[PDB]
């Protein structure tokens, strides 16, 4: 199909102007992460992860749900091509709570060209999502309405990090190696299905907020204000994550009976 812009435009709370500036780009790359949850619902349960255009729109935009990192990235890119911006998806290995070896490129995020140099963009990173595009300067410490973030130059690739605890720590590392759908699909089933995959044996849910930060994994929550505390929780029952998940951090649970059986089969929750 076509994309329907005004229904993401819609689906994330934006009203702005229509155009393919970079106030444009720091706007939706701000509002799109506080309206559309990261969450790993559908491998959980089992269910296919489609990437399609059709199946992303109908999911997040109609069906009001979030996912994981193609689907941000994907309906993002999207979006962005509706608004005339040059844009081209790129791939990372995570490097964020990995232990130090070499992990697959299992994560998307975008190049965008724009008034002649390049940006990242990324609204897709569940460990930290990132609120505003950010120049691929190396070195170069930028600012955004949460972390600051930089990007720097290893052997003959890119990693972005992000200062937290006073430490700059490593996101993920990438090239510019151009990327299509297709690419994606293959790594979206191996993280979406394989035994191996972490996405289908956890619940991992965030959500970005104007002056703080929602994170959910397992029976843990945490919520990081900015430039303050973070709160931590543990989650005592199925019944509970089911509501935080639900109501805290607006993510729709389709069938929940069969959510909370597989929290509790899984020794998710005490």
């Amino acid at each position: 199909p076509p994309f329907d812009l005004d229904a993401y435009l819609a689906r994330i709370g934006y009203t702005g102007p229509r155009n393919a500036s970079l106030d444009t780009l720091k706007a939706l790359h701000f509002a799109h992460p506080q309206a559309i949850p990261w969450e790993n619902i559908d491998p959980f349960l089992g269910r296919p992860v489609r990437l399609d255009l059709a199946a992303l729109q109908d999911k997040i935009v109609l069906g009001g749900r979030g996912g994981y990192c193609f689907e941000h990235n994907l309906l993002f890119m999207h979006a962005l091509k509706a608004l005339g911006f040059e844009v081209g998806g790129l791939a990372a290995r995570v490097l964020w709570g990995q232990s130090e070896a070499i992990t697959a490129r299992s994560h998307m995020l975008l190049r965008v060209e724009l008034d002649g140099r390049t940006y990242i963009a990324d609204v897709g990173f569940g460990g930290l999502t990132l609120t505003a595009p950010l120049l691929l300067e190396p070195g170069r410490e930028q600012k955004t309405p949460h972390e600051p973030f930089r990007i720097v130059e290893a052997d003959d690739h890119f990693r972005l990090q992000a200062a937290i605890g006073g430490d700059w720590r490593s996101l993920y590392r990438f090239d510019l190696q151009p990327q299509y759908e297709v690419d994606y699909s293959v790594t979206n089933y191996f993280l979406s299905t394989s035994p191996t995959s972490h996405f289908l044996s956890s619940v991992i849910a965030a959500r970005a907020a104007p002056d703080r930060r929602y994170a959910l994994r397992g029976n843990r929550l945490s919520i990081h204000h900015l430039g303050g505390r973070t709160e931590q929780t543990e989650i005592a029952t199925a019944a509970d994550l089911a509501d935080t998940l639900q109501g805290l951090l607006g993510i729709i649970i389709p069938d929940r009976t069969a959510f909370e059986a597989k929290v509790r089969e899984t020794k998710i929750v005490e």
